[PDB]
Parts: C-alpha cells; structure tokens; sequence
C-alpha cells in the first residue's frame, strides 16, 4: 500500500475481521500524525498533546508499529 509497515503485530492478521484492520489503522495513524503535529505546534500539552501521545501508545499496544521507517523517526525525534 502507501507505506511499508515496520514490524506489525502478527496476531492482527489472524482475526476473522483482519480485512478491516488495514483501512482502520491507516486512519488512526493519520489522526495521530495530524493531531500530534497540530498539538505540539499549538502547544496544547495537557488536553491535546498528552492525549494523542496516549493514543499513539495504544496504537502500538494494538497494532504493533505499522508506520514507515521515515515516520518512526519522526515520532522518535
């Protein structure tokens, strides 16, 4: 697809509804990029910056990484 995943969780492919998880997790990652890059630019650290930090964490509890090598570096930096 549009990007190369980088060590997903294997156990998401084995679900009965694994066709849906591709279109879902691409939307959630897009929202995390959008409203984390906005939130740091806005310096909305308590209700917004620490929110989408907490939602990026549960993106990795759920989906593994599933973001680019180019975009893994951006979250790290």
């Amino acid at each position: 697809r549009g990007f190369v995943p980088q060590k997903e969780i294997v156990y998401n492919k084995l679900l009965p509804y694994a066709e849906r998880l591709d279109a879902e997790s691409d939307l959630q990652l897009a929202q995390i990029k959008c409203n984390l890059g906005r939130a740091v630019q806005l310096q909305e650290l308590w209700p917004g910056g620490l929110f989408w930090t907490r939602k990026l964490s549960t993106y990795i509890r759920l989906y593994g990484r599933k973001f680019s090598k180019e975009d893994h570096v951006l979250f790290i930096k």
